[PDB]
C-alpha cells in the first residue's frame, strides 16, 4: 500500500541496536564520559552540519506540501501552548519560568535526524520519497519558531535567580533569539538555502563526495552517541516529579501524534483518498518521534530542571520504539483484507517475541549470576520472567506450526498457554508478596505458590481447554486454537489475577519494592486489555468493533511482557561473579 | 576507459578533506586528545567490525581473482623481506630486533579501509566493481601473513630488554600470533567467512539495516579520527632518523606500487588486453596506499620506535595524496588520443591550482598575522609564496582563456609567466640568503632583490618572449603559448636559479634555516624537471620520448609549488594576533 510496515522492524532494529551498542559501550566503560565528548563534537559540529547543508541545497522548495508542514507546525504550536500554560498555572513561582520554558520544548522538540529519518526512509523511500524531505523542514523550522519562546522564559527565570534590580526585556528577548541562532540546525539550514538559490540546487561535484562522506556518517555516529549519553541518567525522582514526567512524555508521544494527524486531515483536502490517508499517517508517525537530546543540552546550559529533563529524554527514547512500531502497524490495518491481516498479527507477534526473548535471557542471567533470584520478591519475579520467556519461544514456533502438524501443534500451543496463564497468574501472585512485605513478621509461602499455583494452576487450566480430543485449531491465532472455552478459561484466568493484584496492591498500601509495584502496575494494564478482549468476544462472537485492533494489543502484551520486565529489571546493576 | 580518473579528484577531496577537518578540530582543541579516544573506540570496536563482517558475509569467494591477490601478497612479502633484512644488516644490535620488526610492517601495511576504499570505489565502481572486494581480501590476509613475523621480532627484542635468562622460543612465537589473532580485522574476517558459508552469503534481513548503518559510519568517522591523531606527531628527528624515514616511506609509496604492478603483469595472463592493463594499474594504485595508523598503535603497544613510526605514518598520509593523484593520471595517458590528452593536462593543472591556492592563502595569512614575513628568510619566503599564489590564479583562468580572447589572453599568460619565472627565481634568491645567514656579520640586501630581481627580472623575461606582436598562442599549454623562444627564455631562467640555488646551498654548508633548506631542496627538484623538459624539447622539437609525461610533471610542480610550501610553512604554529 502506502507504508512499507514490513521494512519498519529492521529499521527500528538498526536505530535502537546502534543506540544499545552505544549504551553498552558506555556501561562496559569501553568509552568513558569524557571520551564520549569527542564523538558528540564530531557529530554535532561536522557530521550534522554537512548533512543539513547538503539536504537543504538540493531541496527543490517548489514541490513541498507547505500545507502538510503548516499542519505539523500548528500541532506543535498547540502542544507548546498547552504545556507552557499548564506549567505556568501549577508550578511554584520559584521554578515556574524555568519549567514553563523547558517543559514545552521537551514536549515538542523531537529526535528527527538521528532516529526519525531512518524510520521515515524505511517506510517511505519507495512509496513516498517526497515524505523524507519534510524531516529537514519540520525540525529546523520548529526549532526557530518555538525554542525562542522557551529560552525567553528561561532567561526571565535567570533574571529572578540573579534578582538583578535592573530590567532588560529587549535584552532578555535578544538573548533568547541569539541562543536559537547559534544552533547549527538553524544557521546551517540558513546557509544551505542561500546556496540552494546560489548553486541553483546543484551541489558542486568537487565537494559532493566530501559532503556525502561527512553527512553519511551522521546517522550511526549520532545513534551511538545517543546510547552513550543515556548511561546513568535516570536518577531517583520523587513521585511528584515522576507524575510530571509521565505527563510530559505522554504529550510528546501521544497528544502531539494525535494532533499532528488531526491537523493534516483538517487542512489537507487533496483529491486522492489514498494520498490524504498516507499523509495523515505520516503525520501521526512524525509526532511519535522521541525527545531530542538537544533539549537536555539546553537544560544543562541554563542549568534548570536538568535531572527531570534528562531522565525524561532517556525514558522517551526507550518508550518510543514500542509506540512507533505498534502505531505504524495499527495505521495499516484498515487497508488490509481479513486474511492478510491475520497473517500480519502473526508477523507482529513474531517480531515482538524476537526482541522479548533476548531481553529476557539478559534479565534472567542478570538475576541468576547476581543470585538476586534466590531472594524475594525477586524469587517470584524470576518465576514470572521464566514464564514470559517460554511464551516467546512457543509463539516464534506457533507461527511455524499454525495450520500444520495438528498433533505436534497441540504441544506448542499447550506450552504456549500454560506459560501464558502462568504469566497472568504470576503477575497476581507477585502483588501478593509485595503486600505480604508489609506483614514482614508474616513469613511468605513461596512453596505452594512457586509451582503448585505459579504454573500448576495455569497448566491445569490448559488441560481444561485441552480435554477436547482432536480439537487442533487451524486458527492463525493460538487465542482461537480452541472454541469459546479457550476464551472462557482465558477470561477467568485473567479475573483472579486482575483482582488478586488489584486488592493486594491496594491492601499493600534491596527489596526493590518500588520497581516491583511498577512492574505489577504495568502488567495489570495488560491484563485489562486481554480480559476485555475475551469477554468482548464472549459477548459478540467475532466482534468487529475495534476488536481485531484489541486482538492485536493482546498479542503485543502477551509476547512483550518480557521487554517490560527488562526495562525495569534488566538494566539494574547486579554483582554477577562468574568465578 | 577502465579507470574513472575524472572521479578521482573529488574522491581525494573527500578523503583528505575529512582528514583535514579532524586535524583542524584537534588543533583548534574542539576535540582534545582524551576525547578523541571515544571516536577511535567506536570506529575500531563497532564501525570497522560491522563493515568487515558485512562485506565478508556477501563475498562470493567463487568469482575472486586469487592470482591478482597472490600477486599483491607476493609484492608485500618481497618488500617485507627486503626492508627487514636491510634493517637487521645496518641497525645497531640494541634496536635491531625492534626495527626489523616494525620497519617492514610500516613498509607493507597500508590504509586500505579508511583511505583506499573510497578511492577504489570512485575509480572503479562503474567499470570494475569486482576490484572493490579485493580491499577486504588483501588487507586482512596481509595482516595475518606478515604481521606475526614482525611481532615476533619485537617480542624477541622485549626478551633482550628484559634480559630474561630463561628462553621461550615457542612462547615468543605464540605471543606474536596471539597479538595478530586479537586484531578485529582478523577475527572479524574469520567470523564473516564462517557466516558467509552458514548464511550462504545472505545477510539476515532483520540485521541488514543494523549492519549497513554501523558499517556506513566507518569511513567518515575513521578519516576524521585519522586527522585528529596526526596532531602534534611530527617531532624533531635527527638527520639519521630522517634518512630512515625517507627510505621507509619510499618503499611503501614507490617500491611496493612498482612491485605490485610488476607481479600482476608477471603472473596475470588473461586474454583481454584492456583487462590485464586495468588490473596492472589497479595493482599500482593499491600499492600507493598510505601507511595504516594501526602500525603506530603496534609501536605504542611494544613501546618501540614510537616517534619514528608515528612521524612516518603521518608524513606518509600527507605525501600519498599527490602520489596517488599523479600516478593515476599517468597510468591513463597511454589510453588517450593526443587531443583529449592535452585537455587532460589542463584538467590536472586546474585541480592542483584549486588546492594550491587554498594552501597558499592559509600560509600567507599565517605569515602576515604572525608578522614572521617581516623577518628573513621568511621575508624572501613570503615573496616566493606570493609568486606561487599568482600562478594558481592565472592557470585557473588560462584554462578559461586558452584559444579565446587572444588579446585578453596575452595578459593572463603574461601574469602567468612573470610570476612563474618569479617563483623560479625566488627559489634561487632564497638559497642565497640561507647562504648569507652563515655570513651573519654581512647584512643581506633584500632591496634590489625583493622586487628588482625578485619579480623585475622575471617580468622582463616575459617581455623578452612577448616582444613578438600578435603572437597569441592557441596552444592548450601556456608553456607553448609562444615558439621555441618561450622554451628558450624558460630554459635559461631555470639555469640561473638551478645554479644559484645549488652553489649557494653548498656554499652555505627562529630563523628556521633547517625547514628553508628543506624548501629550496624540494623546489630545486622541480626546477630540474622543467629545465630538462625545455632543453629536451629545444633538442627534439615536440619530443615523444616520455616528454608529454614530463610536460605533465612540470605542470604539477608549477601549480603545486604552493602546496609544497604549505606542508613546510603552513602547519607551523604562529602567534597571529587579530587585535
Ligand atoms: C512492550 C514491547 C512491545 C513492542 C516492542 C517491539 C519493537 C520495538 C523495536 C525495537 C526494539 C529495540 C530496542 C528496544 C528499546 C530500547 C533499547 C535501547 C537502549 C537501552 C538504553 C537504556 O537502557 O536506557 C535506560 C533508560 O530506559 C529505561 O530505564 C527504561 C524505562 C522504560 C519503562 C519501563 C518499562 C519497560 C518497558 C517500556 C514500555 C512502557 C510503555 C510501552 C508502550 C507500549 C537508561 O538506563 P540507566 O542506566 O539510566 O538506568 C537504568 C535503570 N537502573
Ligand atoms: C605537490 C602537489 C601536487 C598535487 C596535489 C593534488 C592533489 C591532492 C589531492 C587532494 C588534496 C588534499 C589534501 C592534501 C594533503 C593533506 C592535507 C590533510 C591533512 C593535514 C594534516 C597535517 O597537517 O599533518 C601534518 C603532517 O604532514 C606534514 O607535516 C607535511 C609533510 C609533507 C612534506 C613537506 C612538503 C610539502 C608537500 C609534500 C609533497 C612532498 C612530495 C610530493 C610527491 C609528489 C602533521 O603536522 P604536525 O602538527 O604534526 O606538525 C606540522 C609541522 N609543525
Ligand atoms: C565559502 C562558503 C561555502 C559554503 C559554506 C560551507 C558550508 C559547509 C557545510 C558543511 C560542510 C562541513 C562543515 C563542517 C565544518 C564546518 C561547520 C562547523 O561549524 O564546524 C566548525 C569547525 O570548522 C572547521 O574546523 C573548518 C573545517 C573545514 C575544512 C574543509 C576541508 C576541505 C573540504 C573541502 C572539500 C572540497 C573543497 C574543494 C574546493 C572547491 C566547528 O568549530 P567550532 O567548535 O565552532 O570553533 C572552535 C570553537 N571553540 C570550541 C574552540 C571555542
Ligand atoms: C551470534 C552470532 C551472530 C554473528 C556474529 C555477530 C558479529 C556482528 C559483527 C559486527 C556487528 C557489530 C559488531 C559491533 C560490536 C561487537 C564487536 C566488538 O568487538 O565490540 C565489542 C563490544 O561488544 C558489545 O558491546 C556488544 C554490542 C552488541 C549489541 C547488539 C545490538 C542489537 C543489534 C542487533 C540488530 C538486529 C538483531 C535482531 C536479532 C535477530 C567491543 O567491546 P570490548 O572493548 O572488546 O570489551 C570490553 C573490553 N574492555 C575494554 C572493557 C576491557
Ligand atoms: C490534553 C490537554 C491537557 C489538559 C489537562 C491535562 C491533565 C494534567 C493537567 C494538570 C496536571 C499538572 C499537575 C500534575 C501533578 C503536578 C504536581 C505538582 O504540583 O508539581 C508541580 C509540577 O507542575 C509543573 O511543574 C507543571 C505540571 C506539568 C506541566 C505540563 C502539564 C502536562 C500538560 C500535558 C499533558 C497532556 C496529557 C495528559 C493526559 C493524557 C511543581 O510545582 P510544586 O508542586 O508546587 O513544587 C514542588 C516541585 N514539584
Ligand atoms: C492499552 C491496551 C488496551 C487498549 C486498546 C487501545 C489502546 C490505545 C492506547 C491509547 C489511546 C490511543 C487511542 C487513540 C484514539 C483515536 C482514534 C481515532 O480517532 O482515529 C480514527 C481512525 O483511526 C485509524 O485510522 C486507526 C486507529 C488507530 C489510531 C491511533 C493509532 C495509534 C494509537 C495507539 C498507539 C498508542 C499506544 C500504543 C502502544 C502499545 C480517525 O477517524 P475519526 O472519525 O476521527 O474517529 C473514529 C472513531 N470512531
Ligand atoms: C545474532 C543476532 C542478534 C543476537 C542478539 C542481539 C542482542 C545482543 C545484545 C547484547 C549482547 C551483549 C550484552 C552484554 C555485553 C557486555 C556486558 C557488560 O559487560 O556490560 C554490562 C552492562 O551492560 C548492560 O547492562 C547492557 C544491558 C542490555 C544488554 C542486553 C540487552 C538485551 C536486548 C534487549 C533490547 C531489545 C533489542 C533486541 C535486539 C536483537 C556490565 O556493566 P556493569 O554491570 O555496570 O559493570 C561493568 C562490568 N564490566
Ligand atoms: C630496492 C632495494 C633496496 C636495496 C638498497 C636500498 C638503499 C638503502 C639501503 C641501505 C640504507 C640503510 C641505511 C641508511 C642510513 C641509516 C643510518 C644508520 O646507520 O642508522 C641505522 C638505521 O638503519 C636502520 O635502522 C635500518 C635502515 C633502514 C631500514 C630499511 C632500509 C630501507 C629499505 C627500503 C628502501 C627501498 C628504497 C630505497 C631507494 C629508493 C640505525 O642504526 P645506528 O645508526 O647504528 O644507530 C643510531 C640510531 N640511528
Ligand atoms: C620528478 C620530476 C621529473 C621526473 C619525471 C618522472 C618522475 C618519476 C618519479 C619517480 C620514479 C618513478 C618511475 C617509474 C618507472 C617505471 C616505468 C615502467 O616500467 O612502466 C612501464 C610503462 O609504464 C606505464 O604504463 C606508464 C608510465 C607510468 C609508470 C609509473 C607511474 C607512477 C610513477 C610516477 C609516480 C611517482 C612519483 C610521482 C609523484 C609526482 C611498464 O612497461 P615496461 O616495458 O616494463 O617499461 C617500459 C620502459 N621503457
Ligand atoms: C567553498 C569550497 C572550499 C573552500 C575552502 C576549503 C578549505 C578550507 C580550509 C580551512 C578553512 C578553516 C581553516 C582554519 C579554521 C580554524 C583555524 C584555527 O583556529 O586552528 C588553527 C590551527 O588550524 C590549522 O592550523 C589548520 C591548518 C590548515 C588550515 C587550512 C589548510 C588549507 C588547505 C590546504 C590543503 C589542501 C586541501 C584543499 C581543500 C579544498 C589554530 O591553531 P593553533 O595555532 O595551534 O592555536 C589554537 C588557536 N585557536
Ligand atoms: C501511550 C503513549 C502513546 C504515550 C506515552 C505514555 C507512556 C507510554 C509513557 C509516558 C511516561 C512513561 C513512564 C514514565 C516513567 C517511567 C519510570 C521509568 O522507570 C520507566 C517506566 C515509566 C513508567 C515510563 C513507562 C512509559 C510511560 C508511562
Ligand atoms: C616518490 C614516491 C613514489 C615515493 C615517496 C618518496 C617521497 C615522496 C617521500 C619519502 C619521504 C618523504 C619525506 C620524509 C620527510 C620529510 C620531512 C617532513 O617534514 C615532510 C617532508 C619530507 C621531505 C617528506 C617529503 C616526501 C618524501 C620525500
Ligand atoms: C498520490 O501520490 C502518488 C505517489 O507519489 C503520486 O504519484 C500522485 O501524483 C499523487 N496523486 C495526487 C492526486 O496528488
Ligand atoms: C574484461 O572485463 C570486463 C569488465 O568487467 C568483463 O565484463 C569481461 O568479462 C572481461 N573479459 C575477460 C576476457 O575476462
Ligand atoms: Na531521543
Ligand atoms: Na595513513
Amino acid at each position: 500500500p502506502s507504508m512499507s510496515i514490513t521494512r519498519l522492524f529492521p529499521a527500528l532494529l538498526e536505530c535502537f541496536g546502534i543506540v544499545l551498542c552505544g549504551y553498552i559501550a558506555g556501561r562496559a566503560n569501553v568509552i568513558t564520559s569524557t571520551q564520549a565528548k569527542g564523538l558528540g563534537n564530531f557529530v554535532s559540529r561536522f557530521a550534522l552540519p554537512a548533512l543539513l547543508f547538503k539536504n537543504m541545497v538540493v531541496l527543490n522548495f517548489s514541490n513541498v506540501d507547505w500545507s502538510f508542514l503548516y499542519s505539523i507546525l500548528i500541532a506543535k504550536a498547540s502542544v507548546f501552548f498547552i504545556v507552557c500554560v499548564l506549567t505556568l498555572l501549577v508550578a511554584s513561582p520559584d521554578s515556574r519560568f524555568s519549567k514553563a520554558g523547558l517543559f514545552p520544548i521537551f514536549a515538542t522538540q523531537s529526535n528527527d535526524f538521528a532516529l526519525g529519518y531512518p524510520i521515515v526512509e524505511a517506510l517511505y523511500q519507495t512509496t513516498y520519497p517526497e515524505y523524507l524531505q519534510y524531516i529537514y523542514l519540520v525540525a529546523p523550522i520548529s526549532l526557530m519558531m518555538l525554542n525562542p519562546i522557551g529560552f525567553i522564559f528561561c532567561e526571565i527565570q535567570k533574571w529572578k535567580d540573579t534578582q538583578n534590580a535592573s530590567q532588560n526585556k529587549i535584552k532578555i528577548v535578544g538573548l533568547g533569539l541569539l541562543r536559537v541562532l547559534q544552533n547549527p540546525i538553524v544557521f546551517m539550514v540558513f546557509i544551505g538555502i542561500a546556496f540552494n538559490f546560489i548553486l541553483d540546487r546543484k551541489v558542486p561535484v568537487y565537494v559532493e563526495n566530501f559532503l556525502d562522506g561527512l553527512g553519511n556518517s551522521f546517522s550511526g555516529s549520532a545513534l551511538f552517541y545517543l546510547g552513550l549519553t543515556m548511561v546513568g541518567k535516570i536518577k531517583r525522582l520523587k513521585k511528584s516529579a515522576f507524575v510530571v514526567l509521565i505527563l510530559l512524555i505522554t504529550a510528546k508521544l501521544l497528544v502531539l501524534p494525535l494532533l499532528c494527524r488531526e491537523m493534516v486531515e483538517l487542512l489537507d483536502k487533496g483529491d486522492s483518498v489514498v494520498n490524504h490517508t498516507s499523509l495523515s499517517n505520516y503525520a501521526f508517525l512524525y509526532g511519535v518521534f522521541p525527545v531530542a537530546p538537544g533539549v537536555a543540552i539546553f537544560a544543562t546550559q541554563f542549568n534548570m530542571e536538568v535531572e527531570i529533563i534528562t531522565s525524561g529524554m532517556v525514558i522517551s527514547t526507550f518508550v518510543s520504539a514500542p509506540i512507533m512500531y505498534v502505531s505504524a502497524w495499527l495505521l495499516t490495518f484498515p487497508t488490509m483484507d481479513p486474511k492478510p491481516l491475520a497473517y500480519a498479527i502473526q508477523n507482529v507477534s513474531f517480531d515482538i517475541s524476537i526482541v522479548s526473548l533476548i531481553s529476557l535471557i539478559w534479565s534472567l542471567a542478570i538475576l541468576l549470576l547476581s543470585k538476586k533470584y534466590k531472594q524475594l520478591p525477586h524469587m517470584l519475579t524470576t518465576n514470572l520472567l521464566i514464564a514470559q520467556s517460554i511464551v516467546c519461544a512457543g509463539m516464534m514456533i506457533w507461527n511455524f506450526v499454525k495450520e500444520k502438524n495438528f498433533v505436534g501443534q497441540i504441544l506448542v500451543f499447550v506450552l504456549l498457554y500454560s506459560s501464558l496463564y502462568s504469566t497472568y497468574l504470576w503477575t497476581g501472585l507477585l502483588a501478593i508478596s509485595l503486600f505480604l512485605l508489609k506483614k514482614r513478621e508474616r513469613v511468605q509461602i513461596p512453596v505452594g505458590i512457586i509451582i503448585i499455583s505459579g504454573w500448576g494452576i495455569p497448566a491445569l487450566l490448559v488441560g481444561v481447554l485441552l480435554i477436547t480430543g482432536k480439537h487442533n485449531g487451524d486458527s492463525i491465532d493460538s487465542a482461537f486454537f480452541y472454541g469459546k472455552e479457550q476464551m472462557i478459561t482465558t477470561a477467568v484466568t485473567l479475573f483472579c489475577s486482575i483482582l488478586i493484584a488489584g486488592i493486594s496492591l491496594m491492601c499493600m498500601n534491596d527489596q526493590q519494592l518500588t520497581r516491583h509495584v511498577l512492574l505489577c502496575l504495568l502488567l495489570i494494564i495488560g491484563l485489562f486489555a486481554n480480559l476485555s478482549s475475551c469477554l468482548w468476544w464472549l459477548f459478540n462472537q467475532e466482534p468487529g468493533r475495534l476488536y481485531v485492533e484489541l486482538q492485536f494489543f493482546c498479542a503485543v502484551f502477551n509476547f512483550g511482557q518480557g521487554f517490560i520486565s527488562f526495562g525495569i529489571f534488566g538494566l539494574d546493576k547486579h554483582l554477577i561473579i562468574l568465578p
